[PDB]
């Protein structure tokens, strides 16, 4: 090796001896080094052996030739030189080593190896260049290399070509070169290029990133975690689950980062030749070729490290999901469904973007590491002062980031509480609306995202402090260094070969704070889910669940506790009940019944005790948890269609009117939470849907308590009683009606919490006890409309609004820091470049540029991160509002997974990711106007060619967005029903453990989440392939230039224009980049819009049509017509209705379930708009009136006590405009005072979500109580006495009588003994008033009020 024949020379030629030696140790070499490794993935990944084929074959037998045509070599040799014999034979062994390999590759199941064809590639540019040397020097030796490189050559293209495998994603079956290029989504890029995509043109999901291949992996480390523990760390389980495919990614950062710091020198060197013209010709190719090698690694890397965060999410979701099915009630209570689902919605998200950091906690240190050696071989020790003032940073900004830690806690839970109060809205919304609490608790959750977005302005001033001191910091660490240093010289050459590295080393130093913010928010995540899922979880185990003594259900002294901090609910509880007999469970409120059917379901801990309940389980809460599938599926419940035996339950439920009045009949769609259904209606089909899921025991609680007394007793003879389908299996059944008590075979007396008494009905009857004396004393259609999918650019004004809600000032003040920042770094750049008094006069210029360019980071830092708090706080506000104003038809069509997804996680991109989106854009958009015109300004010939540059580029971006966009909206349209499930999970967790469908349910999530990353896995391979393309075009006008600048060395700067050419195109494909990344962020905002357009409410207030102050001072209610249509697609359900309640007249709207009796409740308040007729209350025409003008002066008692999560005098006064004197003066006559009396927090009891601390009982009291609170001229009374004891009933009809004497009140009630005392009633059947009268008067008349007071026992 001699630099007269290897360089000098214009012959581009090898010495002989490095021929035969470096040039065949690189390639046998790299198998050598990869071999070991590559068992690693070989064994670790399988996926079957492929079939014997030719290509295989093929590959194999060249494999054998070439081998011995190498070992024919060390033949020839054997027939002097030292290299004659190790070479051929180390040539042979690894031949042999790469035909094994293709072989073992067969084995194992892949298609294309990289290995390989990479190998063969390396092998065969060693090929070419002793080849080409070897023609050069002209039959021995040499026609044996000859050989060795056809058969190489023919190797490498038979490498290519994919061998037989084994709605599929091409992933699965793609050549290496489509997937180190990504190519396998080209045929999607061009078709979502012609029209937009949907859910139908996505590619399943691949089979290792599908839910149920990635969940139980993860499920089971932590599984393994916390053996270990009997804390488990939830760190371990993620590196002992995302690591065996993460560390890939870091060889191929590593590779990439080798690469990069090797190109700006194939640069430099390139740049000083424009030395034979060989040399650039060689120059430029190389430097090609390694920025292609660049690309493609770094973007393998990417993917890898997307990949693994799309799995981190998969995986998150999952296990979130089968935690909150096995969660306990303590602990759900806890952790409340927010903080579910934020942990399911953006608490993965902070994982996926820590996928992209955990790689450059080492590579940033690593790069500053190099830079130091470079600036040390370049300077000396002086650095000393550089490192330590670099280290000061470190502890100073970690500081901060402690702090901001802190912050982001506190946001998070922030976060937490205002998605559980939307919840809460969510599911109360008919009663939110009904009691016109819209505004209280607008302004409630308006509160909590104030503190929310104050906790995150201070987090953004943090992060903008620590951007400022990393990026000012290489300014110091120069200063300081050259400081010290002059204390040899500072010659204008060493001086400045140091500061071009200084700006080198400033890159890690700019990426860290993102590192460190992604960081600090992914630990915050990490806790959360750690204790959510270190959660206790109830077990099961605790009720002896027997499979099918005799005793179908024995307690043996249970001591059951709803929490172990708690008192027990149930004390000493012990019974047992033999097989097939008929049990009631009576008592009063809040006596335990329910908790004790909730006990032998396990949702309750036991203290200590013995409980065995022997075969399957069927239970139906006293509050009926309906999906959102249709009559059918929910009375099947994921069981067996069997007509015979489904229609026989469908009968014998008295379902079937009420199919023959629904639209569709039993195929219908019955809404997210059974709200297109009645009150006896859902509960009907709850206790169907548990009749025909033909268990053991059957632990009913009310199911016929918001039912008539015809329907009730139909129902109890074909289905509970004796006679009745279940006649054979056990049935606890808890209820409060006395009137099928003789049937009852044994009675179960709970009081206090304990079994006061236990017998039949003639053995409690001769006690002579306190239950003798009760008893003596007698007291298709689709109506859901899933997520839609924009097909089209966003909307100019989507962008309008988000700039609007940022504000006129702040918006130009972020845009001239960002317009400064840039020009002080050009001025900067410029100082140095070209103007390469030195001394003190021009180091320090750069040092007070670099420090003005600072302060300007930190200025629209701050700027840009403040506008964010601006827009999310009014595109949140807004969309509080204009969820709101939406009629309750809206809320009833609308899943409760795209409200959520409003306020979840488009909140969340709007809140964080679209502010640093529009900051990196603004700067990409600026860095590529400042190369135009630094290229301008320098060689004004070539603007020629710079709008055609970029052009060019403006097609790709397009081609690109046109799929992009859709694919992100999809994303969204595939997130929505995720949310919708894990409510709908959420609300009837106790019927699925009953039911024990927790796997089907675990499969439906897995579903909705496949669905998800079907939607999300083509973005991410959208984001590379485009990437790829952008940056190779940028290469390819590099070389382009590289080798138009070496082709005009001695012609009319050329080498300048590429070194500007090269970073143009940089910028150029940033720029394209984050044009694609704001763009599809925005699509949040386009859907938080997407609400606004949505037709609302009449106005809350009418100003014009005001009332006088006294409105309803008669309460004269006078309907018309009033036809009512829920929407226009269905027939009337109150047909030509024409009543004249007088003013103060105690009138009963009583009739059959589902006849229309609280639709007149809902068009009283004008929740829903008459379809023809009016309704004029004191001569005033609601219709005319103002929403809050009729809705504050109406008090209703709805039908569904819903009790929001809060303090409990939060739930009887949001607006907390009664003093709590009165207050308690209201729960005395609810009832109400002893039991809040007796509560260790008093009236500031916190209740739980959705109410369920309490009995329904306790919080159809809780309604009562605020009705008496409000206690207008009008009192709707919609089943206030459903799911109250006879004692509690009469205790608040007498209270009602007494407070509500002299106003007009409007009950619906199927207890008829509670109506005979009203003036007139109105008897409803089919939406007509039949029978208009005074009671007696109907019962003289002996019509249907008659039968029906018939079945009520009252003649
Ligand atoms: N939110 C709703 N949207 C659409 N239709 C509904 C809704 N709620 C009930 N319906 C339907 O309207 C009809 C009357 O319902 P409504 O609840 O007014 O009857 P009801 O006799 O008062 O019932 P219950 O006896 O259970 O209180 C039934 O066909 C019912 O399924
Ligand atoms: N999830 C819960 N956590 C804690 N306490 C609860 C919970 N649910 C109910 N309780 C309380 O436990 C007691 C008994 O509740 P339970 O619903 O079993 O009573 P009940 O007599 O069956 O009610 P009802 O008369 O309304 O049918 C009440 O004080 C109630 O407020
Ligand atoms: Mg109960
Ligand atoms: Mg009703």
């Amino acid at each position: 090796w001699e630099w007269n024949v290897t360089w000098n020379t214009s012959n581009p030629d090898f010495t002989k001896c490095f021929q035969n030696t470096v040039l065949v140790w690189v390639p046998c070499s790299y198998l050598w080094v990869c071999f070991p490794f590559y068992f690693l993935y070989l064994s670790h990944h399988d996926r079957g052996y492929i079939q014997m084929t030719h290509l295989n074959k093929a590959k194999t037998a060249l494999g054998f030739l070439l081998w011995i045509v190498c070992w024919a070599d060390l033949f020839y040799s054997f027939w002097l030189a030292p290299v004659f014999l190790v070479s051929p034979t180390l040539l042979g062994i690894t031949m042999l080593l790469a035909t094994f390999l293709i072989q073992i590759e067969r084995r194992r199941g892949v298609q294309s190896s990289g290995i390989m064809l990479t190998f063969w590639l390396i092998a065969l540019l060693c090929a070419l260049a002793i080849l080409r040397s070897k023609i050069m020097t002209a039959v021995f030796r040499d026609v044996t290399f000859y050989i060795y490189f056809s058969l190489v050559l023919i190797q490498l293209v038979l490498s290519c070509f994919s061998d037989r495998s084994p709605n599929p994603c091409p992933e699965s079956s793609a050549s290496f070169l489509s997937r180190i290029t990504f190519w396998w989504i080209t045929g999607m890029m061009v078709q979502g290029y012609r029209q937009p995509l949907e859910s139908t043109d996505l590619w399943s999901l691949n089979k290792e990133d599908t839910s149920e291949q990635v969940v139980p992996v993860l499920v089971k480390n932590w599984k393994k975690e916390c053996a270990k523990s009997r804390d488990p760390s939830l760190f371990k389980v993620l590196y002992k689950t995302f690591g065996p495919y993460f560390l890939m990614s870091f060889l191929f950062k590593a590779v990439h980062d080798l690469m990069m710091f090797a190109g700006p020198e194939i640069l430099k060197l390139l740049i000083n030749f424009v030395a034979p013209e060989w040399q650039g010709y060689f120059y430029t190719a190389l430097l090609f070729i390694s920025a292609c090698l660049q690309t493609l690694v770094l973007h393998q890397y990417f993917h890898i490290c997307f990949v693994s965060g799309m799995r981190i999410k998969t995986a998150v979701i999952g296990a979130v999901y089968r935690k909150a099915l096995v969660i306990t009630n303590a602990a759900r209570k806890s952790s409340t469904v927010g903080e579910i689902v934020n942990l399911m919605s953006v608490d993965a998200q902070r994982f996926m973007d820590l996928a992209t950091y955990i790689n450059m906690i080492w590579s940033a240190p690593l790069q500053v590491i190099l830079a130091l050696y470079l600036l040390w071989l370049n300077l000396g020790p002086s650095v000393l002062a550089g490192v330590a003032v670099m280290v000061l940073m470190v502890p100073l900004n970690a500081v901060m980031a402690m702090k901001t830690k802190t912050y982001q806690v506190a946001h998070m839970k922030s976060k937490d509480n205002r998605i559980k109060l939307m919840n809460e809205i969510l599911n109360g919304i008919k009663v939110l609306k009904l009691y016109a609490w819209e505004l209280a608790f607008k302004d409630k959750v308006l509160a909590i995202r104030q503190e929310e977005l104050k906790v995150l302005k201070k987090s953004a001033y943090l992060a903008a402090v620590g951007t400022f001191t990393w990026v000012c910091t290489p300014f110091l660490v120069a200063l300081s260094t050259f400081a010290v240093y002059v204390t040899n010289i500072l010659d204008a050459q060493k001086a400045f070969v140091s500061l071009a590295l200084f700006n080198i080393l400033r890159f890690p130093l700019n990426i860290l704070p993102m590192v460190i913010s992604s960081i600090v928010q992914a630990s915050v995540s990490l806790k959360r889910l750690r204790v959510f899922l270190s959660h206790e979880d109830l077990d099961p185990d605790s009720i002896q669940r027997r499979p099918i003594a005799t005793n179908s259900i024995t307690v043996k002294n249970a001591t059951f506790t709803w929490a172990r901090n708690d008192p027990p609910t149930l004390h000493g509880i012990t019974f047992s009940v033999p097989e097939g007999s008929l049990v009631a469970v009576v008592g009063q409120v809040g006596c335990g019944k329910s908790s004790l059917l909730s006990a032998l379901l396990a949702e309750m801990d036991k203290v200590e005790g013995h409980v065995t309940v022997k075969g399957s389980v069927a239970y139906v809460p006293q509050q009926a948890w309906i999906q959102n599938i249709s009559l059918r599926e929910n009375i099947l419940f994921g069981r067996q269609l069997q007509e015979r035996y489904y229609k026989a339950v469908v009968e014998a439920c008295a379902l079937l009117p009420d199919l023959e009045i629904l639209p569709s009949g039993d195929r219908t769609e019955i809404g997210e939470k059974g709200v297109n259904l009645s009150g006896g209606q859902k509960q009907r089909v709850s206790l169907a849907r548990a009749v025909y899921c033909d268990s053991d025991v059957y632990l009913l609680d009310d199911p016929l308590s918001a039912v008539d007394a015809h329907v009730g007793k139909h129902i109890f003879e074909n289905v509970i009683g004796p006679k009745g389908l279940l006649k054979n299996k056990t049935r606890l059944l808890v209820t409060h009606a006395i009137s099928y008590l003789p049937q009852m075979d044994v009675i179960i007396v709970m009081s206090g919490g304990k079994i006061s008494e236990m017998g039949s009905y003639q053995e409690l009857l001769a006690r002579d006890g306190a239950f003798a004396e009760f008893l003596r004393t007698y007291a298709t259609w689709k109506l859901v409309e899933a997520d839609k999918a924009q097909t089209g650019q966003v909307k100019l004004s989507v962008y309008w609004d988000y700039m609007k809600a940022i504000g006129l000032f702040i918006s130009f003040l972020s845009i001239f820091l960002f317009l400064c920042n840039h020009v002080a770094s050009l001025v900067s750049n410029y100082w140095l470049s070209l103007w390469t008094e030195h001394t003190q006069v021009r180091l320090s210029v750069y040092g007070a540029l670099g420090i003005s360019q600072g302060i300007t980071v930190f200025g629209y830092s701050m700027a840009v991160s403040i506008g964010g708090i601006f827009a999310s706080r009014r595109l949140h506000l807004d969309l509080l509002h204009n969820v709101l104003r939406s009629p309750i038809s809206f809320f009833e069509r609308t899943p409760s997974g795209n409200l959520v997804n409003r306020f979840s996680k488009e909140l969340d991109t709007v809140d964080s990711m679209i502010p640093q989106v529009i900051k990196m854009f603004m700067g990409s958009l600026f860095n590529v106007i400042g190369a135009c015109i630094i290229i301008l300004l320098a060689t004004p010939m070539a603007a020629v060619i710079i709008p055609p540059l970029g052009l060019i580029y403006f097609f790709v971006q397009r081609f690109y967005v046109a799929s992009s966009r859709q694919l992100k909206r999809l994303e969204s349209v595939s997130r929505s029903p995720v949310y919708s499930h894990f409510n709908e999970t959420l609300l009837g967790v106790s019927v699925i453990r009953a039911f024990e469908e927790q796997e089907r349910f675990i499969r439906q999530s897995d579903l909705k989440v496949d669905e998800n990353q079907k939607a999300y896995y083509p973005s991410i391979v959208a984001n590379r392939w485009l990437a790829v393309r952008l940056e190779c075009v940028g290469n390819c006008i590099v070389l382009f230039a590289s080798l138009f600048a070496v082709i005009s060395r001695h012609s009319l700067l050329v080498g300048l224009s590429v070194s500007y050419s090269l970073q143009v195109t940089t910028y150029l494909n940033w720029l394209v980049r984050m044009s694609s990344e704001m763009e599809t962020n925005i699509v949040a905002v386009e859907r938080l819009k997407e609400y606004s357009e949505t037709e609302k409410e009449a106005p809350w207030q009418i100003q014009d049509m005001a009332p006088p102050k006294d409105w309803p001072q008669v309460g004269r209610v006078e309907f018309r017509d009033y036809g009512l249509r829920y929407r226009e697609d269905l027939d009337l359900v109150l047909k030509h209705i024409n009543v004249t309640i007088d003013g103060g007249e105690k009138v009963g709207i009583v009739g059959r379930t589902g006849a229309g009796k609280s639709s007149l409740t809902l068009g009283l308040f004008r929740i829903k708009e008459s379809a023809e007729g009016e309704i004029i209350i004191d001569d005033i025409n609601i219709a005319k009136i103002g929403l809050h003008d009729l809705r504050f002066k109406i008090t209703i008692i709805p039908q569904d006590p819903v009790l929001f999560s809060g303090s409990l005098r939060m739930n009887l006064d949001p607006f907390s405009q009664y003093s709590d004197e009165e207050v308690w003066t209201s729960l005395e006559l609810a009832h109400l005072k002893g039991f809040v009396s007796a509560l260790p927090d008093k009236l500031n009891h916190e209740c739980a979500e959705g109410g369920e601390n309490l009995s329904v009982g306790q919080r159809q009291l809780v309604c009562l109580a605020r009705a008496l609170l409000r206690k207008t001229k009008i009192l709707v009374l919609d089943e206030a006495t459903a799911a109250v004891d006879l004692e509690t009933d009469d205790l608040i009809q007498s209270t009602i009588r007494t407070q509500f004497d002299d106003c007009t009140v409007l009950t619906i009630a199927h207890r008829l003994n509670t109506i005979m005392d009203y003036t007139r009633v109105i008897v409803l059947d089919k939406g007509e008033i039949q029978e208009w009268g005074s009671p007696s008067d109907l019962l003289q008349q002996r019509g249907l009020f008659y039968s029906m007071a018939k079945d009520s026992g009252l003649v």
